[PDB]
């Protein structure tokens, strides 16, 4: 009694001298004392001094068992001398961050600790060996480890550290706001709030993120990991694992003690719950016991949920440096791997070495501690269950383990139904892409119903396949909602029936419920652990074998010594691409003097590229030596271009000299290319840029080499794909004698001939052996081989649109079917909470059978009302998918052709691809988990208010706080993930190059510059991944504060009303409140996935509203059938426009055409003739005037009763992939004997009759498996299949030979001589045989008469005819 009271004295010194000392530490303002061995070894005497109170504290809790109760303030002292230790070992770490060499407060604090211990020390030592023997060994052997360590800390406290030598300000813009943050505003992540608020009001941009602290930069993590790798390589067993284990494994032990002292801190709270329950069952205990056990119960869950949010802050940051020091030691390897290794792989398979690999190393970081933590708090969380419910928790753990197989078999059965839904979805999207590509022709044959039905036919299969792939989410909401009940049910059923006298009471039931909740989380997240450890040790082997490749940098060329006058000197060398292959170049004796233009020529493949590769060092030199001196400019055969701007490629790491840059552009014949390029020159080139022509690319490479102005110019025939005139001009102004590169050494490798006469010097290779080395005439006269060779949020309207699509008579059957299961769960819990209040003295308390039955058959009802609601939600999700996709199709199909002209077919397809996939198979389970987690946080919070009603008064501000933190978090964590997505891609797009073009980089000795560029591209990703690691901690602090104020109040209001409560409903109210923060984290995760995934359904509903003209059939205004060959198609003041709001394309046009007569439409380009083929077909709806067919107003018919009476031969020949039968009659109303006859008229009969498939011939993606003329014969065959009375031919003589043209015009003349044939053309010779010709000019009719009369009229057609 007289020692515990004394133990408080130092522990009350810190907590009163802290606020008057921390404020002092706001007066140095720059300390940063360096972490030496006297500090990191000093703040670890804190953690052990804490683990020696925990071991002492839980010995008191072992007094509840065995009945022997310690003193009331005898388990409190270990819990206050175990928080000042977590405050000592934190003032040590925070004083170091300031400039406090001698602590002052901490030294006298340790002095107090030792002095306050001496009196208890001198209270047992005189009674230890004098009295006798051990005498309670635990407290006697624990009081010294809190004296040995306190004396060690006192010794290490009165020391003095080195001077701080704090740095300068060193940063003008906004820095990381953790450096220079308070002690409270750093424990609670309060420094992020300034961004969160900001992120709510404005859109975050890369200009707002935080500059990295210096030790986190991209170049200072790869530099430390490189040194470890090199030190490992010196060991002459090169393994990579221990290199980064010795690199980061010291910031991974700082995160393995937070995890420890948070795993140990989470088992206190069940024990305090047991104390509280035992207290309420006793009516004589003073209330301040209850208030003290309800106060500790919150200040022990507010530092178990604070140490955990700081373990995550250090293991996520150490994971952003696993994959930053690895994406930089690979990129530093990609620049030195020999070319054999590069050619024995794929450029895109090494990109995957950090795109796919080396990025799951940041996923394995969080899980790398569950390797020792998850076992630790199973083995421990069972030990506490065992002393509560005895061996009857073998079943409650066996079931929760057995739940891993029967929940991992429903993650590989959800891959059999997840690939079958990917092949089918990709077939559907391929059909959709084929429709969107050619929609013009598919709109104007009135084939819309056929292809629409064909798309619905294979959407039906996908929906039917989701009818069985969404009944495996019924089995993922079971083990999440009905497992917490079923473990309790199995445990209690075994417990009450393994022994008749196992009385079930309040503590046994509810503290063990709490321990089951603890045991749950580390137990269901072993599957992910094994998944990662097995799929991220495959990655490590790939990275290890890549880094253990062969680097070719053996100084293969001496850049120092040459006999004066020569630039290149090869001395009998031999070269091969790889040692296994036979040598490619043998015994080369080459003496290229300075400034000389040497042309290296020979038979095609005689060793031309190999010579340049050897001179650059790319070839493995088997024997010999090469001495080349000077800066080398290299022009590769296949030009390599950065994903950058044409000025930066041509600059290529040189200072912009505009006087010289213009000269290089003019000499390399690039000033011409600066005109027709979109942006001029600053346009991007490459994959995100514009595909330049091959000649343009190789001239860009030549310009890069020329502007580099190096000493030597190695050339690999850059003018292969360049026109002769351009090639000769380039040779004159750049390469040849009069060119700029006159005083510089040159080397030429070529297949050509015309450059040899202008050459200064020529070397002839002979199968890897130099044959002749002489000038052009000397070699020519010898008759050698040379002679022979010559952003906001979503409104309620979106959710109501989704609910209406699902069916608001099925949205009800879900939102009042979780209410039923919520009520059944509350009822089962209340029934248990009345079973634990057994008849405290009565023999007839033998209704264990009844009490167990009305609990089993009432938690089961809570099962059959979540499967019956998960199934209803799955059915509603697939119904919404079907309805929304049906609307999307039936709208975009009927959309006017103007919408397709405006919008590119790429923006259309993503909606059918990525805005429906989200609607189809990620919204259904996100809704389901948001409903799972909302009806767990509501039952939990209405079983508390039902027991202690006063508690309700605190739920109004703890809901304002929770919704406020969600509104502020989701509005920022949404922008940081978008902002991270747009910056993760450039790293890989930059690693794509520097692998393909590492030879060019090395040639301009430009490897350091590219390392710098990769560092600043990894660092821009890293500036946006450091937030979103802290917006998730500033959230989990504002959610584990709401979830721990509920813990405080559910106990405070249960001690306040202790006279009406009983040991039962308080155990429920309290133990069922510890996991109110596990359902508030899930309801924050899902409420923000949902808020972002649901913009897509309002996009799908936005694009389903675009205006359309959709009278396919009127069925009430049907024109008379049996259409006659009257052909009396007459315009009447007709006027049309492509775009609503533009000028009149055809103004006041008027004509009358009799049946069968041939009328031709000709004119200048842009006269609107094309749109004329679109005005009879009502593609562009009649604006002014009208159009009449046989005296009938066309504007009064269903569109598919208009277009199904007119036939054309459309401009673009489109063949939709499938059988050739489909491409001739999609509606399938044509007999097969007529089809073949049409193929004889089409003159395509020979092809189809010869082919084995015949009527089932397969077609590729739009007529690339068929020649052009075959495509036009297919169109003509469609025409003969239709054979209406009106035909509108469309200019089919543009890019085909005459023979096909002969066939098509002959068939038109013969077969359709009984039809009204309208024809448009630019080739008048096609229409010279037509009876009458119509000529349009400026959208108004000018001449309309016979070809002879129009020629006789001396008109525009007469002038146009002379032009042909």
């Amino acid at each position: 009694f007289q020692n515990s009271l004394l133990a408080w004295v130092p522990c009350i010194y810190l907590w009163v001298a802290l606020p008057c000392y921390l404020l002092y530490l706001r007066h140095h303002c720059r300390g940063y004392i360096i972490l030496s061995h006297l500090s990191k070894l000093k703040m670890v005497l804190g953690v052990l001094l804490w683990c020696v109170s925990w071991a002492d504290l839980f010995y008191s809790f072992h007094g509840l068992v065995h009945g022997r109760a310690p003193a009331p303030v005898f388990f409190v002292t270990p819990l206050v001398v175990g928080v000042t230790m977590l405050l000592a070992t934190l003032l040590i770490q925070y004083e170091r961050l300031q400039g406090v060499q001698s602590s002052g407060v901490l030294i006298i604090f340790w002095f107090l600790c030792v002095v306050c211990a001496i009196v208890p020390f001198r209270s047992k030592i005189l009674l230890a060996k004098a009295e006798g023997e051990i005498s309670d060994p635990f407290r006697f052997t624990t009081f010294y480890i809190h004296f040995a360590l306190v004396l060690s800390a006192l010794i290490l406290a009165c020391f003095r550290e080195k001077p701080p030598f704090f740095s300068a300000k060193n940063v003008d813009p906004n820095p990381y706001p953790e450096t220079s943050a308070g002690f409270l505003s750093r424990l609670f992540f309060w420094w992020f709030t300034k961004m969160a608020i900001y992120g709510y009001r404005h859109p975050l941009e890369e200009k707002d993120l935080w500059s990295l602290k210096e030790e986190d930069r991209s170049q200072m993590v790869v530099q430390q990991l490189l040194e470890a790798w090199r030190k490992q390589e010196k060991q002459t067993k090169p393994s990579f694992l221990k290199a980064l284990l010795a690199t980061f494994g010291s910031s991974f032990l700082i995160s393995a003690c937070f995890k420890l002292i948070q795993d140990l801190l989470s088992f206190i709270n069940p024990q305090l719950l047991s104390i509280l329950i035992r207290f309420i069952s006793n009516p004589m205990a003073p209330s301040w016991w209850g208030f003290l056990v309800a106060g500790l119960m919150f200040l022990c869950s507010m530092m178990q949920s604070l140490i955990l949010q700081h373990y995550y802050h250090y293991i996520f940051v150490t994971g952003v440096k696993f994959r930053t020091g690895i994406m930089g030691v690979i990129y530093r390897k990609a620049l030195v791997i020999t070319n054999s290794v590069k050619r024995a792989s794929t450029v895109g398979e090494i990109v995957n070495l950090m795109s796919v690999d080396a990025q799951r190393f940041m996923d394995l970081a969080p899980f790398l501690n569950l390797l020792w933590s998850a076992p630790l708090q199973i083995i421990l969380a069972i030990y506490f269950l065992w002393q509560n419910l005895g061996p009857s928790v073998l079943a409650g753990v066996a079931f929760m383990v057995l739940l891993i197989p029967l929940n991992g078999a429903v993650a590989v059965k959800m891959r059999a139904f997840q690939v079958k839904q990917m092949k089918l979805k990709d077939s559907r999207i391929k059909l959709m892409s084929e429709i969107l590509n050619g929609i013009k022709v598919l709109k104007l044959y009135a084939w819309e119903p056929s292809f629409l039905k064909q798309v619905e036919g294979i959407r039906q299969g996908e929906l039917q396949l989701l009818r069985t792939a969404a009944y495996l989410h019924t089995t993922t909401t079971f083990t999440w909602m009905c497992s917490p009940f079923l473990v309790t049910l199995i445990t209690l059923w075994v417990y009450v029936y393994v022994d008749p006298n196992n009385v079930l009471d309040a503590e046994k039931a509810f503290v063990s419920v709490s321990l089951f909740n603890i045991l749950r989380l580390p137990l269901n997240m072993l599957p992910q652990l094994i998944s990662n450890l097995t799929q991220a040790s495959v990655s490590l082997k790939r990275i290890q074998q890549f880094l253990s490749q062969e680097e070719l940098d053996p100084q293969s060329v001496e850049r120092k010594t040459i006999s004066p006058g020569y630039a290149i000197t090869i001395h009998s060398g031999t070269f091969t691409w790889a040692q296994d292959l036979p040598p490619t170049l043998h015994s080369l004796d080459i003496q290229v003097p300075k400034g000389a233009l040497v042309a290296v020529v020979g038979p095609v493949g005689c060793g031309k590229s190999s010579l340049v590769s050897a001179l650059l060092g790319e070839m493995e030199k088997l024997e010999g030596k090469v001495h080349m001196k000077g800066s080398v400019a290299y022009v590769p055969q296949q030009a390599w271009i950065q994903n950058c701007t044409l000025q930066e490629n041509v600059l290529f790491g040189k200072a912009l000299n505009p006087k010289r840059y213009q000269q290089t552009l003019e000499a390399c014949a690039l000033l011409a290319d600066l005109e027709m390029l979109p942006g001029g020159d600053q346009t991007e080139i490459g994959e995100k840029g514009i595909n330049l022509s091959g000649g343009q690319r190789q001239r860009v490479s030549l310009a890069r080499a020329v502007y580099s102005d190096a000493d030597i110019f190695l050339l690999d025939d850059p003018l292969s794909a360049v026109d002769s005139h351009v090639a000769k001009h380039i040779f004159d102004h750049v390469i040849g004698p009069e060119g700029v590169l006159a005083g510089k050494t040159r080397v030429l490798v070529t297949h050509g001939i015309s450059f040899l006469p202008q050459t200064d010097f020529i070397i002839v290779l002979a199968d890897g052996q130099v044959s002749e080395m002489g000038p052009y005439p000397a070699l020519l006269q010898r008759n050698g081989s040379f002679a022979n060779f010559l952003i906001g949020t979503v409104e309620l309207s979106v959710f109501w649109d989704y609910a209406k699509a699902v069916g608001l008579c099925t949205t009800l059957a879900i939102c009042l079917l979780y209410v039923g299961q919520s009520a059944a769960a509350i009822g089962a819990n209340v029934w248990l909470s009345a079973w634990t209040n057994d008849a405290m003295a009565d023999s007839r308390q033998n209704n264990t059978s009844l009490r167990l039955g009305v609990y089993a058959a009432l938690g089961i009802l809570q099962g059959f009302l979540v499967m019956l609601a998960a199934m209803a939600m799955a059915a509603g999700g697939i119904q919404a998918a079907r309805v929304l996709h049906q609307a999307l199709l039936h709208n975009k199909i009927r959309s006017p052709q103007s919408f397709f002209d405006t919008t590119p077919s790429g923006r259309i397809l993503n909606c059918f691809s990525k805005d429906i996939y989200v609607v189809d198979e990620v919204l259904a389970p996100v809704i389901l988990m948001l409903l799972n987690s909302f009806f767990n946080a509501i039952s939990t919070l209405v079983v508390i208010m039902a027991s202690t009603p006063l508690f309700t008064v605190v739920i109004l501000p703890l809901a304002v706080l929770y919704t406020l933190v969600q509104r502020f978090y989701a509005a920022t964590s949404r922008q940081l993930k978008r902002l991270e997505s747009v910056s993760r891609s450039p790293i890989y797009s930059h690693f794509s190059e520097t692998v393909t073009g590492a030879s060019v980089i090395r040639a301009y000795n430009r490897s350091r510059d590219f390392e710098i560029i990769s560092d600043t591209k990894v660092d821009a990703n890293q500036r946006s991944c450091y937030p979103y690691i802290i917006s998730n901690r500033w959230l989990s602090i504002g959610v584990e504060f709401v979830g721990n104020c509920v813990v405080l109040f559910a106990a405070l209001f249960a001690v306040i009303g202790r006279s009406s409560l009983n040991p039962g409903l308080v155990g429920l109210s309290v133990s069922y409140s510890l996991q109110v923060t596990f359902a508030l984290n899930w309801m924050i995760r899902m409420m923000s996935d949902l808020e972002s995934n649901i913009v897509a359904v309002e996009r799908v509903k936005e694009y389903s509203k675009t205006e359309t003209e959709a009278p396919w059939v009127v069925e009430g205004s049907r024109p008379p059938e049996g259409w006659p060959p009257r052909g009396e198609v007459e315009f009447r003041n007709y006027s049309v426009r492509y775009r609503p709001g533009l000028d009149l394309v055809l103004r006041d046009l008027s004509l009358h055409v009799h049946g069968g007569e041939k009328v031709g439409i000709v004119g200048r380009t842009g006269a609107g003739k094309s749109s004329m083929t679109l005005c009879l077909f009502r593609i562009l709806e009649a604006a002014k005037g009208e159009i009449r067919i046989d005296g009938l107003n066309v504007a009064d018919i269903g569109l598919h009763d208009l277009r199904s009476q007119l036939t054309i031969i459309p401009q673009d020949p489109i063949l939709f992939s499938g059988t050739l039968r489909m491409n001739l009659d999609p509606f399938g109303s044509y007999s097969e004997e007529d089809i073949w006859w049409a193929l004889e008229l089409s003159h395509l009969h020979t092809f189809v009759s010869s082919q084995p498939a015949g009527l089932d011939f397969q077609c590729s993606e739009g007529g690339e498996n068929l020649s052009v003329g075959q495509r036009q014969l297919v169109c003509l065959a469609r025409a003969l299949l239709r054979k209406s009375r009106i035909l509108v031919l469309d200019e089919a003589t543009a890019a085909i030979d005459l023979e096909t043209d002969n066939l098509i015009q002959a068939t038109i003349r013969t077969q359709f001589d009984t039809c009204t044939v309208l024809t448009i053309a630019h080739r008048l010779n096609t229409i010279m045989d037509y009876t009458r010709v119509l000529v349009l000019d400026k959208g108004v009719v000018a001449e309309f008469d016979s070809p002879a009369n129009l020629i006789a009229a001396r008109g525009i057609f007469y002038g146009m005819a002379r032009d042909a």
